[PDB]
C-alpha cells in the first residue's frame, strides 16, 4: 500500500509519527526535508493536496518545538493511473523568527489558494508563491 511506503520511509529517515486514533497518520517533516519529501510524495502517487492548515501553538497547554506549524493533507485520489485512495498528513514546525516555508505550488495547483489563506491568517511567507 502507498501508506506503508511513506511510514516505512518515515522511520528510515527519522521522522516523528503521530497516530491520531486512527487510520489518520501524521508525518512530522523538518523544514530541511520538506520541499523534497513533498515532491517525493507526489511522485509516489499523492497527486492531490486536499488541505493546508496553519497552527499557532501559543495557547495550547503543552509546548512544541516551534510556535508555528503548517499541516498539509495529501490524497492519492481515486482514478487512474492507479489512484490508491491513500491519505495522510504532513506537519512541519515553523520558527516565529524565520516564518518562511518552501511553496508547493509547483507541485499542486491547489496550494496557491491554500498557502494564501495561511499567509493572511498567520503571516507565514511561502517562498516562490507570488504575492504582490
Amino acid at each position: 500500500m502507498r501508506l506503508e511506503r511513506v511510514l516505512e520511509e518515515a522511520r528510515a529517515k527519522g521522522y516523528p509519527i503521530e497516530d491520531n486514533g486512527l487510520g489518520n497518520l501524521w508525518v512530522v517533516l523538518p523544514r530541511e526535508r520538506f520541499k523534497e519529501e513533498m515532491a517525493h510524495y507526489k511522485a509516489m502517487g499523492f497527486n492531490f493536496l486536499a488541505d493546508i492548515v496553519g497552527l499557532d501553538y501559543l495557547t495550547y497547554p503543552d509546548p512544541r518545538p516551534e510556535r508555528f506549524a503548517v499541516v498539509y493533507e495529501l490524497v492519492s485520489l481515486p482514478g487512474w493511473k492507479d489512484g490508491d485512495g491513500s491519505r495522510f498528513f504532513v506537519r512541519v514546525y515553523v520558527p516565529e523568527e524565520d516564518p518562511r516555508l518552501p511553496t508547493v505550488t509547483d507541485l499542486w495547483g491547489s496550494a496557491n489558494f491554500l498557502e494564501r489563506e495561511v499567509y493572511d491568517l498567520f503571516g507565514i511567507v511561502f517562498e516562490g508563491h507570488p504575492d504582490l
